[PDB]
């Protein structure tokens, strides 16, 4: 929660979200930049930079098939970083956004612990509240899971209402845990994540 850090983070817009957008990228650029500089008050207590390397639209099409099934989805849209993105686009981390409805009530997914990593520093939102802070407390979560934090355990932690709360707050603060704290602190001692220091 200390050294300055810096994630540099590509964005993803697929066709159903493009299309709920009325196909509109001034108007949907201007909402996911609302998203993200929320997201930065989010890191700012951990020293931690986002900065967007774009956010790509598929237009045209959709380069993975989105699924309503999350898990089959970060699986895949992680695959197709690894071997069509990252040759076009460095970026430490992408985070695909979709107008899909996942099945069940997950709006989010992210793999933990793989900040950085070339297979697997990825996450999937689903475009699921217009507010811009409820999105951005989404991607921060999955953001977060990325970056080795666990769930709070709303009992124990210092927060019950904070980015890493299992659930989705009804009205969440941009706030982490002391535990998310700790999480992090042991993810850059244990994990080393170069990308994120590098100069
Ligand atoms: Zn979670």
């Amino acid at each position: 929660a200390s050294p300055q850090v810096s994630v540099t983070l590509q964005l993803v817009v697929d066709s159903s979200m493009f299309a709920k957008y009325n196909g509109d990228a001034k108007k949907i650029v201007t909402v996911l930049d609302t998203r993200v500089n929320i997201m930065k008050s989010i890191f700012k207590p951990l020293l931690l930079l986002i900065t967007l390397s774009g956010i790509e639209m598929w237009t045209s099409k959709d380069l993975i098939t989105v699924k309503p099934a999350g898990d089959l989805t970060l699986s895949l849209f992680a695959d197709w970083r690894q071997t069509l993105l990252l040759s076009r686009i460095l970026n430490d981390n992408a985070q695909l956004q979709t107008a899909v409805d996942f099945r069940g009530a997950v709006v989010g997914l992210a793999f933990v612990g793989t900040m950085c990593n070339a297979k697997y520093s990825a996450g999937i939102i689903q475009d699921f509240s217009a507010i811009p802070l409820l999105m951005a407390v989404v991607m921060a979560h999955e953001l977060g899971h990325n970056l080795g934090m666990l769930h709070d355990d709303g009992y124990s932690c210092d927060c019950d209402v904070c980015i890493m709360a299992p659930s989705l707050s009804s009205d969440p603060t941009k706030v982490f845990s002391n535990c998310s704290l700790i999480l992090y602190e042991d993810f850059l001692s244990n994990e080393e994540p170069d990308c994120i220091d590098n100069a």
